[PDB]
């Protein structure tokens, strides 16, 4: 019995019984689930395939070949179960026939039972194909990720063949081919089992109603070319949403990130306007998608009834005979049967095409260019080329000795990471031989390379971890210091997604990285490139020259800092792809005189160029950004279906739009079960004149179709509608929130909220809502019809439903758990593969490519093991509802045959307990989906309810003059700022007098409440004690527009928004062409726009990465300029500037803003030592408040302490 209970329980799938049982008492988590079985880690399935392709390849290679010979035999057996499970569905309409009809097969119990059978055994073997093909499809996803993430382990990173757009198309093949190929596996037996059973119903129905039936058989079939074309009118509609949403969020992102910038300026309103324009062409691109969807709908509800009308109505004429009972209720079954696999085969084509062109693509990509197959290293007669043919490398014949340090020097472009990467095998060998006395090398490239981890994670890179190697590796690089600026420390995830870290951090983590490693050769390509003389010297002289020397590394150092040469064992100077000269530092000088005067000069011009020039930081520019980046730093409810979420949702279209929906959809129905029932009393009559039924079949069919055409109109109207409404609001509701807001809040979680539930809300929930009550109302009129027609039945009813309930209520968490599992495990799998493509150097490098194919099929395995499950639900619940279903059908049977009404009535009643066996399950799937979908919906309003800021002001607006701020006054008496309520005060009794067009320089240390000072004028932070009267009118007591919209601020880092050079000096254009050709030419800029084509309209990319720095700088102050505030605010506009640029800036200020109160918290305090009034701030109190020689004159005191 052993044998016979394992089958029972792998076809009920009962093994997933527990865990979902589970689901309400925990969360299903990874630990809950299981391992793979070894049949289904990918490793397995990847060896297969692999084996498989290689057969092909020995023979051009077919992936289809490959993929058959895999996982072939298992298609076939769901190919074997599909078609018996096809086969047993037609038993439905025979038993249909032979029960209405009323020797032993004769009897109609016997005949109930049998379709009982009939039916469980039917579900049992589809939900076992169903598994199978899944099972399949996702074994084959494993092993395409696992041999297209092989092939990224092998690819050459050459610029011929790595390209720009390689990154991309390799995102492309792990996140959209290989599941577009995995689900076309999923539904590849219905491309052949879907033809047949079409075949077969029509020929039953043919059976059943001689040459009448072919009539609505055509009807019917025409239903599937008119699906094709409707899915590709839905496609066309679809990528032209995709393009205006992809725009959209494009604008909301640049919104977001620089919303400071905006509100400060005051240009939120703007931007928002603009972002609607674009929100109302995707919503004209998402009305013709819901138009071709309503169109779907409608089809698919009405080509049916059409068919039915012209089967029905062809047999009264054509036909001699009387309608009888069975003939018209079992090609009803029929035609039930056959609407699905028309309606869906459309679909099984297109996923076939899709799978068509994700293989081509995946072929085309796994035939790419790849990388080919005492003395430490020694190249020999090396040529060495990146592809092209043309030799990169001519001639190269280098040593490196062991244990000493390398230096490679050359001139820009000379080859020296080429010859670094020919050393390590990256690049093609033309000729030459390198001998290594493989090996692991630790190598930092030029473009330093951290992956999605931590600090201490990148430095490790898969080793050991020893305390104090770790800190002696640290303090070589200097990463201390930076480190504790990071809020979590060695533990702060960084690289994409994490911390953003300053070019200059990032190459010394990887420098780390390179020395961490316990391998006995580092190249070091460049490792000073972004660092500054000081650290560069640290890290040479404990890092390089302590540190690896202490281990007795072999070091290369490629590197332009010939003042390092005297610390050299080994030199190898470089030029144009050939070694000039090598050798020893003496040496060279006897041999090469005139070198060795070059790099004298070298080193003495260098020296004199930095002399001047080391006064500017970058080390301490880099901490002070990362350390003002930290300045800001249910069980019951697992159950709760949202009611309210989709009240609100249906309701935010309007109550009349949610009234005509409902009405008719009852209405309807209402008339579906009326042509049933006049199709039942019609039958019930048997040759009689037929006129009366035909005419009033005639009636129903059509208003029934005019109803399911209004039905299908209305919901794509209500979900228009609300996605309309609701993203409307959010987006002006988000925009008027305090910046404290978007300091505490991510940027990726509010553009998850205007991307991802924006997207569900426009295009899932409307087709999940329509689903969900047509499937609703389907049941009901079932349930309804069958206790009518038998009472009795309704007796089994309480029991029925309440296991119904049941089955609803567990499977509906344990998929929110599952579902949501899926989810956590397909992000880092796709990153993972990005990490591989950038970096592959690296990697291949230390020799860590068995550790990331390890890493890799542990994250392909969870993914899988979760989708995997997430279906072994879905599994499930159809097993379940089948079953349910297949009771309900025996009970309706027994009660029809036992107390009979009449024929009509009793095949009616048979008919729809074999139809609600479908729509039972669709209950509970879209049930749960909507629960999904208003999740996102509960996000979207759960943001619409946040508090806004005070942008209505006390002061009558016709007290402000026009130009409020014309003289420059400022008062600033006893102010008391804080950022948020419950935090301690950044400014304390702040007192001060800024005469009107007077030049204030504000000073301190870091940290003291400068920037708190200049956004306390724009009443960007909270003010809670004392006040600011700005000429006059207290700021405090007017609306946030007019106070930032007349004062103009310059903040350090420039930010330029995408558009026109006109639009970004006023996006409000109240200004005149003349006005802006006078800013740009005051800011020393209209040479340079005149440069550009179009003058005021050149485009400006997003960040304004079109122009420098010091442009963007100057694109501010022009900015500045065109407000004509007499108030200007500089937070430190002077720093990350060239000095050159710093000093046109100073000349623009002192020239053009002479007469505006210009308030400058200066970069370099020296440049405010004539200010006229000096504020100096110490941790939040105002310690000096005179004239700049009035504190320099003062002995002792901080402003001259600052000074010197
Ligand atoms: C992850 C794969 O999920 C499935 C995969 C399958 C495999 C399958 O032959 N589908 C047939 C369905 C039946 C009605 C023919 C089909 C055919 C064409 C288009 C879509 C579909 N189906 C696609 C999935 C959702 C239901 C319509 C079954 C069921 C599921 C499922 O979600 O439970
Ligand atoms: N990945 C690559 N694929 C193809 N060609 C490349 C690649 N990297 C560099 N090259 C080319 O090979 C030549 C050698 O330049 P390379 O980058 O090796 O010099 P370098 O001395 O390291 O220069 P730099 O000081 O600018 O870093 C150049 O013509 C360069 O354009
Ligand atoms: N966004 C913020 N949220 C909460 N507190 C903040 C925020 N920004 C700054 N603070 C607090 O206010 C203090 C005042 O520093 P602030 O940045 O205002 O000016 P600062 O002294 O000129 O700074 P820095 O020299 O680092 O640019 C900070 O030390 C910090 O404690
Ligand atoms: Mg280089
Ligand atoms: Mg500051």
């Amino acid at each position: 019995l052993q044998p016979f209970v394992n089958l029972l329980s792998k076809a009920t799938y009962w093994w997933m019984n527990t865990l979902i049982i589970s689901a309400h008492r925990k969360p299903i988590d990874l630990k809950a689930i299981g391992k793979l079985p070894i049949a289904m880690r990918a490793v397995t399935n990847y060896v297969c395939l692999k084996e498989a392709y290689e057969e092909q390849k020995k023979k051009t290679p077919s992936i289809w070949l490959a993929m058959y010979r895999a996982f072939g035999r298992p298609i076939l057996l769901s190919s074997t179960f599909r078609y018996l499970a096809d086969l047993l569905g037609f038993a439905g309409p025979l038993c249909i026939s032979g029960i209405v009809q009323r020797e032993f097969l004769e009897n109609a119990h016997v005949l109930a039972v049998l379709l009982f059978l009939a039916l469980i055994l039917q579900r049992t073997f589809l939900q076992a194909s169903y598994y199978v093909t899944i099972e399949t499809g996702i074994n084959l996803r494993g092993a395409l990720l696992a041999m297209i993430y092989n092939k990224i382990l092998r690819l050459s990173t050459s610029n011929l063949s790595m390209g720009e757009m390689t990154l991309g198309q390799i995102n492309n093949l792990v996140a959209i081919e290989t599941n577009q190929l995995m689900w076309f596996l999923f539904l590849c037996p219905n491309l052949w089992a879907m033809p047949v059973q079409i075949i077969m119903g029509v020929i039953l129905l043919y059976n059943l109603l001689g040459s009448s039936a072919l009539v609505g058989a055509a009807v019917i079939v025409l239903l599937a070319p008119i699906q094709y074309f409707i899915a590709t009118k839905l496609a066309e509609a679809q990528k032209s949403t995709l393009d205006y949403s992809t725009e959209r969020l494009k604008k909301t992102n640049e919104i977001l990130k620089g919303i400071k910038l905006l509100k400060l300026y005051a240009w939120e309103h703007i931007f928002c306007k603009s972002v609607e324009e674009t929100r109302m062409k995707e919503l004209s691109s998402l009305k013709t998608f819901a138009l071709y969807t309503s169109l779907s709908i409608f089809m698919n509800a009405a080509i049916p009834i059409a068919a039915v009308l012209a089967t029905f109505v062809t047999h009264a004429y054509a036909s001699g005979n009387n309608l009888k009972p069975a003939e018209a209720f079992a090609s009803l079954s029929l035609f039930h049967i056959l609407v699905t696999p028309l309606f869906l085969l459309s679909t099984v084509v297109r996923f076939a095409v899709k799978a068509i062109i994700s293989v081509q693509k995946l072929n085309e990509f796994l035939l790419s260019d790849e990388i080919g197959e005492d003395v430490a290293i020694k190249v020999t007669n090396g040529y060495f080329s990146w592809g092209s043919g043309l030799a990169t490398l001519s001639n190269i014949d280098i040593r490196i000795p062991t244990g000493q340090l390398t230096m490679i020097v050359g001139q820009v472009g000379c080859g020296k990471s080429s010859l670094l990467l020919a050393i390590l095998g990256e690049m093609q060998t033309l000729e030459g031989k390198v001998y290594w006395n493989r090996y692991s090398v630790a190598y930092a490239a030029q473009k330093p390379w951290l992956l999605n981890a931590t600090v201490e994670e990148n430095i490790t890179f898969g080793s050991s971890f020893n305390r104090q190697r770790y800190k002696a590796v640290t303090d070589a690089c200097s990463l201390q210091p930076d480190i504790d600026l990071l809020p979590f420390g060695d533990q702060t995830e960084i690289g994409e997604r994490g911390i953003n870290l300053s070019g200059g951090q990032r190459q010394r983590i990887c420098v780390a990285r390179a020395l961490y490693q316990n391998t006995n050769i580092v190249f070091l390509d460049d490792p000073f490139s972004a660092l500054d003389i000081h650290l560069s010297d640290h890290l040479m002289q404990e890092g390089i020259l302590k540190f690896l020397q202490d281990d007795k590394r072999t070091v290369v150092l490629v590197t332009h800092k010939l003042q390092y040469l005297t610390h050299a064992d080994w030199i190898i100077a470089m030029k144009d792809g050939s070694v000039l000269r090598e050798g020893t530092l003496k040496d060279i000088q006897t041999k090469d005189v005139e070198l060795y005067e070059h790099w004298k000069t070298l080193m003495n011009r260098q020296d004199q160029e930095l002399e001047k020039d080391m006064e500017a930081d970058q080390t301490t520019l880099e901490r002070k950004t990362l350390r003002r980046a930290m300045y800001s730093r249910v069980m019951r409810l697992r159950t709760k279906m949202p009611w309210k979420t989709c009240w609100w949702y249906l309701t935010s279209g309007g109550f009349f739009l949610l009234f005509l929906m409902i009405f008719s959809k009852l209405l309807k129905h209402s008339v579906i079960v009326a042509i049933d029932y006049w199709l039942a009393t019609w039958t019930s009559e048997y040759k009689a004149d037929q006129t009366f039924y035909v005419a009033g079949f005639s009636i129903l069919c059509g208003a029934g179709i005019f109803l399911c055409l209004v039905t299908s109109l209305t919901v794509e109207w209500m979900g228009l509608t609300a996605a309309k409404n609701l993203h409307h609001n959010l987006l002006n509701k988000i925009i008027l929130g305090p910046i404290r807001f978007f300091d505490t809040t991510p940027l990726g979680l509010i553009l998850n909220r205007f991307s991802a539930d924006t997207n569900i809300i426009d295009q899932h929930i409307p087709p999940t809502l329509e689903s969900l009550t047509r499937s609703t109302l389907l049941c009901l009129s079932a349930i309804g019809m069958i206790s009518y027609a038998t009472p009795v039945f309704l007796i089994a009813l309480a029991p029925l439903g309440v296991a119904f309930y049941f089955i609803q209520k567990y499977f509906r968490v344990a998929s929110k758990d599952l579902q949501e599992l899926d989810d956590s495990t397909q992000l880092p799998l796709l990153c993972h593969f990005s990490e591989t493509a950038e970096g592959l150097t690296t990697i291949r490098a230390f020799r860590h490519e068995t550790r990331f194919k390890q890493r890799m099929l542990e994250l392909t395995d969870t993914n899988n093991i979760a989708y995997l499950f997430l279906s072994a639900a879905n599994r499930w619940l159809e097993v379940r509802t089948d079953y349910l279903g297949a009771c309900i059908v025996l009970t309706a049977s027994i009660a029809s045959i036992s107390g009979s009404s009449n024929s009509g009535l009793v095949g009616l009643g048979l008919l729809y307990a074999l139809t609600i066996t479908n729509y039972l399950n669709w209950v509970v799937r879209n049930l749960a989906d909507l629960e999904v979908q208003m999740g996102a919906v509960k996000k979207v309003n759960s943001f619409l309810t946040m508090e806004s800021e005070n942008y209505e002001g006390t002061m009558d607006p016709s007290q402000v003059p026009e130009h409020w701020p014309q003289e420059g006054e400022i008062k600033i008496h006893d102010l008391c700022v804080r950022y948020e309520n419950n935090l301690k005060p950044v400014l304390k009794h702040v007192k001060a007098y800024i005469k009107p067009g007077q030049k204030v320089g504000i000073c301190g240390r870091t940290g003291s409440g400068k920037s708190s000072l200049s956004l306390a004028f724009f009443r960007m932070v909270d003010i809670f004690d004392g006040k600011i009267v700005i000429d006059g009118i207290d700021i405090s007591k007017l609306p946030l527009h007019t106070l930032r919209s007349r004062l103009s601020i310059i903040l350090q880092d420039p930010i330029l928004f995408s558009g026109s050079i006109r639009f970004n000096l006023d996006p409000e254009c109240k200004c005149t062409d003349d006005r802006l050709w006078e800013a740009l030419e005051i800011a020393q800029l209209k040479n340079m726009v005149k440069s550009l084509p179009g003058g005021l309209d050149a485009t400006v990319t997003e960040g304004g990465e079109n122009f420098s720095v010091g442009q963007r700088q100057l694109f501010c102050l022009a900015r500045a300029f065109v407000r004509k505030s007499s108030i200007l605010i500089m937070d430190e506009a002077t720093a990350s500037i060239d000095m050159a640029t710093e000093n046109i800036l100073q000349k623009v200020v002192m020239t053009a803003f002479a007469d505006r109160t210009v308030v400058t918290i200066a970069h370099r305090v020296s440049s405010i030592m004539d200010a006229g009034l000096v504020l100096v701030f110490s941790e939040g109190i105002l310690v000096e408040c005179d004239t700049g020689p009035n504190l320099l004159q003062h002995k002792n005191g901080l402003f001259s302490t600052l000074v010197m």
